[PDB]
This record gives structure tokens, sequence and C-alpha cells, in this order.
């Protein structure tokens, strides 16, 4: 990586659920993959 800043959550891993998800834990700069989805601390 030389310039993309975040990343998915292939290797941080974690719950990949809705944005706005009622149960989601301490996410982190990782990702899902869509803006819809976030991936939180597994």
């Amino acid at each position: 990586i030389m310039f993309f800043e975040m990343q998915a959550c292939w290797s941080h891993s974690g719950v990949c659920r809705d944005k706005s998800e009622r149960n989601c834990k301490p996410m982190a700069w990782t990702y899902c993959e869509n803006r819809n989805q976030k991936c939180c601390e597994y």
C-alpha cells in the first residue's frame, strides 16, 4: 500500500454487518467492502 489509507478487514477480521447494526462492536479502520456493511470488532 502506497496511498490506500484504509482497506478491507481480511486480516484484522471482524463482523461484517449493517452500518446501523444495533449489536456492533468497536469496529476498526478496516471495512467490509460496501458502504452499507461495515467490519466491526469480531
